[PDB]
């Protein structure tokens, strides 16, 4: 069991910025944390690559 | 020191076009020269890339 006061632990989150050259992505949320979604096409590997980050 | 007539030297400029596969870019100016700006996201390097050219 863990018993803590509010000030004991600190969490910080930052949503990464979708840059100018990236195709406009989406935005998602995990328990109230904003996640950046991004998709880029690998022509050289003939596929799609997605990244979902914070 | 250089003393020249107007007809002595010639400059020519051409702005590159933004291709179909590139996310549409801006167009800037430098001494009246139109410069093609372009941006592309490197998923492998996890970062954006910008090129400004003529």
């Amino acid at each position: 069991a863990y018993l803590w006061h509010r000030t004991a632990f600190i969490l910080a989150y930052r949503t990464p910025v979708v840059p100018e050259g990236a195709k406009a992505g989406a935005s998602f949320s995990a328990n109230g944390v904003a996640l950046r979604w991004l998709a880029d096409y690998d022509y050289s590997q003939l596929g799609d690559r997605t990244l979902l980050d914070v």
